[PDB]
């Protein structure tokens, strides 16, 4: 037996479901993780800067409580596939390490650590109505502070009708939302396709019978294809939310990250879906103190995101990783410096997002219920996302998984609050 504690991010949340499954076998059962499990795995994430830390507050949260319940510790994930050395020298009261890999756990976490560099069932380990579907690992993407580019293999994507026979098995089990996970949703079927055949994954998928939700993140702007933008915008079961983290919106910034459009072609594409939906909702990503960054560059950057209208805005400050090619990049940024840029920048996108959540008062927006709290409801619209952006409480009735038209009344903290119409 054995229960999994999943952290990190969507995508080691989907490998956890299909490892799940596996263990169905020679696990012969998987404990709901109530803490009364025989061996445990803990799931971790390296490179965000801060879920490292959750992760290593995690071991500890697990470790010091060892002696209480008798389980074999076991700590799987990104942190201990570039900190096994480290980690093992600090930790060694665990009893295994691993890091990559699937086919794995099902021969080895029976009793053995490893780290070097087909098709399977899975099985969600709770009461949600949505499920990710990783269907690429790994990203041969230039960006000069992500690691991943040797650190999580190559780009190696799935088939479509295997992630289309994934797909097809969850909602009949019954889920409502499809959301398709990766390092690098662009970068899908360059490695068998020869070509970008995202959208020809959409379109298969936007086939299958039932009202379901497909929601796509980790898009890299440089790698948005018109044909993916329209595709994202044409079929009618795919919500319209680009989730394109640009990084950074100054000329002189990006061609040092890496990437390849211009804050001003970037802006040129951005705006376009907002005049083809007005209520686009666009989330992305930012690097405060990326090596190089200045004066000038920070109140470029400011302007950017002032201009744009950001529905969601993440920022974080930057962390040379060795290895990186960012790490070599030369005269950094005093991380007291990064993080008085990081905050500014959270107060004023905060204000955007407050007036972005105006415009969606007495709307009628999909909702997704997801719990029944009295005479209220917790759920989101198919604006917010998953355990990331924020929620919505409705008054009404309704069960775990389904799909009422809710009209939100006010908001504020990132929430909204409303009720559905037509009933029975």
């Amino acid at each position: 037996r054995v229960g999994i504690k999943v952290l990190g991010c969507p995508k080691n949340e989907a490998d956890c479901e299909v490892l799940a499954g596996v263990l169905r076998e020679g696990g012969h059962e998987i404990v709901f993780d109530v803490k009364d499990a025989d061996v445990v795995v803990l799931d971790t994430c390296a490179f965000i800067e801060d879920a490292k830390r959750e992760s290593i507050d995690e071991i500890f949260s697990f470790v010091d409580a060892k002696d209480q319940y008798g389980y074999k510790l076991v700590v799987k994930g990104c942190l201990v596939q570039r900190y096994y050395e480290e980690l093992k020298k600090e930790i060694p009261e665990v009893d295994q390490w691993i890091g990559v890999a699937d086919p794995e756990e099902i021969a080895n976490a029976i009793e053995t650590d490893l780290v070097p560099d087909r098709y399977r069932k899975r099985i969600d380990l709770e009461e949600r109505p949505y499920a990710y579907v990783k269907i690429s690992d790994g990203c041969d993407r230039g960006c000069t502070f992500c690691s991943i580019p040797s650190f999580k293999g190559s780009l190696r994507s799935r088939s479509i009708e295997d992630i289309t026979r994934e797909v097809e098995d969850l909602l009949k089990e019954g889920k409502k939302e499809i959301i398709l996970v990766a390092q690098d949703t662009t970068s899908y079927g360059i490695d068998l396709y020869r070509k970008q055949a995202l959208p020809d994954l959409l379109r298969r998928l936007n086939s299958l019978n039932g009202e379901f939700w497909i929601r796509v993140m980790y898009l890299h702007p440089d790698h948005l294809t018109e044909e993916i933008i329209s595709a994202m915008l044409e079929l009618d079961k795919v919500v319209k939310y680009f989730d394109v983290p640009v990084q950074h919106g100054s000329d002189k910034i990006l061609k040092l990250m890496g990437r390849t459009k211009s804050s001003e072609e970037l802006k040129k594409m951005l705006s376009s879906i907002r005049e083809r939906f007005p209520d686009a909702v666009l989330r992305t990503s930012i690097i405060v103190g990326f090596p190089g960054e200045t004066e000038e560059d920070f109140e470029e950057l400011k302007q950017f995101v002032e201009e744009i209208q950001f529905d969601k805005l993440g920022a974080f400050v930057y962390s040379d990783e060795e290895g990186t090619v960012a790490f070599n990049l030369k005269e950094k940024v005093d991380p007291e410096m990064a993080k008085r840029r990081q905050e500014e920048l959270l107060l004023l996108q905060a204000e955007i997002s407050n007036s972005r959540l105006d415009r969606f008062v007495g709307k009628k927006l999909k909702f997704l219920v997801e719990g029944k709290e009295g005479k209220f409801l917790v759920g989101r619209t198919w604006t917010e996302a998953p355990e990331v952006d924020g929620v919505v409480f409705v008054r009404g009735k309704g069960k775990i998984g389904d799909f009422l038209e809710v009209v939100i009344k006010e908001h504020d903290e990132y929430d909204m609050w409303g009720s559905v119409i037509l009933e029975h």
